[PDB]
């Protein structure tokens, strides 16, 4: 194949995206190019062989927090896709983690597939269309050189967990937690882009300590992690084909 | 607005829902990809006198063959809609479930006054209240005083039963309705500036016993019947109007 030249990474928090912008020298889009008037965040650059993007949901109109979960998520890969006609797509972000799957604090996991614990539709066929089970672009050189920890990430719009939740995410045996991922692989499924996953565990879903007040706690060091890793991805990346990974 | 409407969009989630709204008014399936090319969506398009009329679905998923039903898909085709199509208003039209205790009746078609989702559940503050996705529908005082639909919250989810923390939360927003797109169209319609209208068409009782399959195919004909029955009456109502006047 040809080698990759263009990267876009999607990112939930804006928190998240800034240690990487930095780290690259990016600078904020000022034109809009995804649409007029949208809260949408969008940060571009060049480095060595690869354009770099980066977009965010950014703040809520009226709230003014992040806007996060699956439906900005999936509008943002959608609109970045069709305006920039990337190489692969990056979600990068924080995640719950499974002690019992051997997750950590501060861990960044590569992603192997994908699934939704939250999109329940008790007919046949629907039921596998709302589980979502989609595979992340198979990375193995990228896998082995930076020695990356690899597990199922499940997505919902919740950050606690039901108990319809997690009696899905244990059936499908997920190590990872989330709010975006698998609407983010649906997109880049139907624009067939190349995507993968950088989840950073901020919080232990089967630990002791509440989810909410563990993941705020650990959100800045565990993205400083993330940005260090994604970094490494995009060097490694850097004059590669998507055969060499 | 004070100009007259020129364009409406139709976001219908299963094509059993558009089908008969598409043939009600002769609408032709676009040959030409509107939207972009290689993707499942299905436009129709027509005009009815003063008129336009498209209506949109994300059609079939290309791994299972079904109705790409939820509130992404929805999302997706609203916002790829809103931006090559510039509709002067949006309309989502669908079935739904609905509370017999919120006074819903089956083959009932709803107006809805304003939209929440269930199943954001974000517990830190001010990502709680963005959770809740609380959005109002475009006031049309005189349609509803014309058609003399019910009106009623809708509570949208990506799931077609209900958990006991989903029951929680409809009741806690006192929502007559559920369904599994609404909250994302109006997501959608807010971030685009573009006026958005629901007509809900109650297919199941979700606090009701259920039916016999004789009753299920009989009050799938009376909720279809009466769907694109309400669909081509506001379609008729809009014609020669501005915003201002509904
Ligand atoms: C403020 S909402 C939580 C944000 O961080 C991520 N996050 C990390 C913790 C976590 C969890 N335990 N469950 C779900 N999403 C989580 C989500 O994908 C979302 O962008
Ligand atoms: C095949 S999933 C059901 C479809 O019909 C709508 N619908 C029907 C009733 C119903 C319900 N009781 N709960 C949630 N969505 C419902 C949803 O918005 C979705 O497009």
């Amino acid at each position: 194949l040809r080698p990759i030249s263009s990267v876009v990474f999607v990112i939930a928090m804006q928190a998240e995206a800034l240690p990487l912008v930095n780290k690259f020298g990016l600078s904020e889009t000022t034109d809009s190019p995804l649409g007029k008037g949208l809260p949408w965040v969008l940060y571009h650059g060049v480095h060595k062989d690869l354009r770099i993007n980066v977009v965010c949901p950014g703040r809520d109109a009226a709230l003014g927090i992040d806007s996060v979960g699956t439906v900005p998520a999936s509008l943002i890969t959608f609109a970045s896709i069709q305006a920039l006609k990337p190489d692969i797509i990056i979600n990068a972000g924080t995640c719950g983690g499974f002690k019992v799957k051997g997750a950590n604090i501060g861990d960044v996991f590569l992603v192997s597939d994908v699934v939704f614990h939250d999109r329940r539709i008790p007919i046949p066929m629907f039921d596998l269309y709302g589980v979502g089970l989609r595979q992340a672009f198979s990375t193995p050189n990228l896998l082995k050189e930076l020695n990356l920890k690899i597990g199922r990430l499940s997505t919902g719009d919740s950050l606690d967990m039901s108990t319809q939740d997690e009696t899905l995410i244990i059936a499908n045996d997920a190590t990872l937690k989330d709010m975006e991922g698998a609407a983010v692989a649906y997109v880049a499924d139907l624009l067939k882009i190349p995507v993968v996953f950088l989840k950073a565990v901020t919080d232990l879903v089967d630990g002791d300590k509440p989810t909410a007040e563990e993941f705020l706690q650990n959100l800045t060091v565990v993205t400083a992690a993330l940005e260090g890793t994604a970094t490494k991805v995009i060097n490694f990346i850097n004059g590669r084909n998507l055969s060499d990974l």
